[PDB]
C-alpha cells in the first residue's frame, strides 16, 4: 500500500534524465529514409520506453503508408497476413510483398546512413541502434482501409469508453508490422499500438479524469507497477530462460480486460492504490492459471494458447508473482 | 411544466428520408463539376446538412469548404473576427493587390454553380423541386487566431484534453461584409459547434443509457424552436429581424460551460433546465452582453450590431411566453 508508491516514486525520478540525442538521430534517418521512392512516404507513428526500468532504452515505429491493400489470413491465426495490392514493385515475390526483401533495404538504407555519425546492429524489430542509449526502429505498413474481420467484436470499450469512441477508434487506420509465423518468412501482424497510447492517455469515464483532485484514478499506477513487477521478475530469472517469452505487451492486455470488467471510474480512486493493484495482479495470474489471455483486439488469438508458451513457464511465473504479492512484494 | 414541452419535442421529431437524399445526389455533382475547375480543386464538403431552422425540415444548409494553404490573416479594425486574406497558388486569379477578394472568388463561385444547374456569405441557394444554402470557407489547418486564445473554455466541462484536440483542428473563414467593408472574411467554428454537441456531456457515455440521460440537446431545440416561432409571430414588426439561431447555440454553450456536470441536465429536470436556460439568455438580453463562445471579445448583443428597442421586444416577449406556459408552442 504505501510500498507501492514508493516504488512509483522511485519510477518517477528517473525521467528528470537523452531523448534529444534519440530525435536528433531519427530525424536525421527519416531524411534520407525519404529519399528513396520505395519508403517515399516514411514518417513517425508517434520515443516510447517499451521497458519501463529501461530509461535508456526507447523504441519508435516508421509508418508507411501502402495504398490499396488487399490481406489474406495466413492459415486462420487471425493476426498474421499476407500483402497482396506501385513503388514496392521491387519487394514483391510473386504477388505477396515480401517482408524479407523490404525489410532488407530498409536495414541497408539505415547501415548506410548512419556511418556518417552509432552502431546499427541487430523480425519485425528489425534494427536496434547504440548511442550508452539504445532505440529499435520497427517498420509498419499503414493501411487507411477498415480493420480485418479478425476485430469486429474487439476493443469491447462501449461500456468504459463508450461506443461513439470506439466507432471513432476504428475509423482510424491500423498498422502492419514483419512478423514471422509458424517459419513463414513474408507474414505480417496487425499492430494497434497507435490505438493503444490512445486509450492510456484517455481512460477515464469522465472526461476530465485525473485532471483534478477528486477525479483521479489510479489505472496508469496500477499499469506501471505490474509492468516493473514483469520487468523484475524477468530479470531476477534472466540467467534461466524461466520468463523469456513473457512481455509487457501480456501485462497491458491484461489490464485493458480489466478496464472492460471495472469500467467506472470510482473503482480507481487513489485512495484504493493497494487494492486495485492487488485486483490487478489477481487477473493476470488468474489467466496464467486458466492459460487464456485473448488479443483485445483480435480476440480469436490467445496470447496465453498451449502453442505460444508452455504450462511450466505459467505455473513459474505464477508461483514468483504469489510469492511477491503474500510478501509485501519484496522484488521492487 | 415540462408536460408540453416533451409534446413539442414530440411534434418536432416526427419530421424527410427522401429530403435529405434528393440534396445528396446534387451536391456531390456540384462538387465534381467544381473540381474541375483549377480554382475550386481541393473543394469538398464540411461537416459531410444542417437545418438552421429547426422546424423548417425541407431547408437545409450546406458549407463547401477549400484548402488554403498559405493563410497569414490581417485583423480588420480590431474586430478580432472579421479579417483579411494574404498569401505568405490557383487563387492567383482572384487577388487585389496581396487582399485575396471575396468579391471576386464570390462571382467565381456564382458562375460555376449556375453552370452545371443548366438564386442569390451564403453565396447561393439552389431550389430542388425544398432549398439548399451553399457557402464558401476557406480552410486553414494553422493555428487559431490569437482573438481565440481565451475562447472555447470547456476545461471544466469537457476537459482541457478535448480543448487542446479541438484547436488542433483547422478552422474556416467565410466572406462577410463588416462595418461596409466589401473584402473580409469572417472566422467560424461550426466544425468544432458540431463536435461539441454530440459529445456533449462529461462523461463519455453520456445520452447512451439509461442512466445517463442528459438533457442538454432537448433544451438547445426548444430554445431555437421558440426564437424561430417569436421570429414568425412578430415577422411584420421587423423588431426580431436580427435574432438568429447562432445567438440561441452561442448562450447555450455558456450554459454548458456554467453547469458542466452531467447530473445538471437530468432528463427528469427537463421543465427546470429549459426554464435556466431561458433565464440566462433573458440575462443577456438585458444586460446587453453576449460573448462569442471562440471570440470572447466579439459581443454578439453589442449596441453597434443590435439596438437596445430590438432586445427589450424580444425580454417582454420570451417573459410573457415563459409566464403563461409557452402558448406559442
Ligand atoms: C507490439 C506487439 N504487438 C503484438 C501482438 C499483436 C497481435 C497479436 C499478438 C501480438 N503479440 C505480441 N507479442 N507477443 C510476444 O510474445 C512478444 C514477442 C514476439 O511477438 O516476438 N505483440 N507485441
Ligand atoms: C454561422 C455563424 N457564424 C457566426 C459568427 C462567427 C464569428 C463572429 C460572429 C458571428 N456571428 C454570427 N451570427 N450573426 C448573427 O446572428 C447576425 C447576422 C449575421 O451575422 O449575418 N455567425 N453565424
Ligand atoms: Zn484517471
Ligand atoms: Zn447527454
Amino acid at each position: 500500500a504505501s510500498k507501492l508508491r514508493a516504488v512509483l516514486e522511485k519510477l518517477k525520478l528517473s525521467r528528470d534524465d537523452a531523448a534529444g540525442m534519440v530525435k536528433g538521430v531519427v530525424d536525421h534517418l527519416l531524411l534520407r529514409l525519404k529519399c528513396d521512392s520505395a519508403f517515399r512516404g516514411v514518417g513517425l507513428l508517434n520515443y516510447e520506453h517499451v521497458k519501463i526500468s529501461a530509461p535508456n532504452e526507447f523504441d519508435v515505429m516508421f509508418k508507411l503508408e501502402v495504398p490499396r491493400i488487399q490481406l489474406e489470413e495466413y492459415s486462420n491465426t487471425r493476426a498474421y497476413y499476407f500483402v497482396k495490392f506501385n513503388p514496392l514493385s521491387q519487394f514483391l515475390e510473386g504477388e505477396i510483398l515480401s517482408a524479407s526483401k523490404m525489410l532488407s533495404k530498409f536495414r541497408k538504407i539505415i547501415k548506410e546512413e548512419i556511418n556518417d555519425i552509432v552502431i546499427m546492429k541487430r523480425g519485425s524489430p528489425a534494427v536496434t541502434l547504440l548511442i550508452k542509449i539504445s532505440v529499435d526502429i520497427t517498420l509498419a505498413l499503414e493501411s487507411k482501409s477498415s480493420w480485418p474481420a479478425s476485430t469486429q467484436e474487439g476493443l469491447r470499450i462501449q461500456n468504459w469508453l463508450s461506443a461513439k469512441v470506439r466507432k471513432q477508434l476504428r475509423l482510424k487506420p491500423f498498422y502492419l508490422v514483419p512478423k514471422h509465423a509458424k517459419f513463414q518468412e513474408e507474414t505480417w501482424r496487425l499492430s494497434f499500438s497507435h490505438i493503444e497510447k490512445e486509450i492510456l492517455n484517455n481512460h477515464g469515464k469522465s472526461k476530465t479524469c485525473c485532471e483534478n483532485k477528486e477525479e483521479k484514478c489510479c489505472r496508469k499506477d496500477c499499469l506501471k507497477l505490474m509492468k516493473y513487477l514483469l520487468e523484475q521478475l524477468k530479470e531476477r530469472f534472466k540467467d534461466k530462460k524461466h520468463l523469456d517469452k513473457f512481455s509487457s505487451y501480456h501485462v497491458k492486455t491484461a489490464f485493458f480486460h480489466v478496464c472492460t470488467q471495472n469500467p467506472q471510474d470510482s473503482q480507481w480512486d487513489r485512495k484504493d492504490l493497494g487494492l486495485c493493484f492487488d485486483n490487478c495482479v489477481t487477473y493476470f495470474l488468474q489467466c496464467l492459471r486458466t492459460e487464456k489471455l485473448e488479443n483485445y483486439f483480435i480476440p480469436e488469438f490467445n496470447l496465453f494458447s498451449s502453442n505460444l508458451i508452455d504450462k511450466r513457464s505459467k505455473e513459474f511465473l505464477t508461483k514468483q508473482i504469489e510469492y511477491e504479492r503474500n510478501n509485501e512484494f519484496p522484488v521492487f
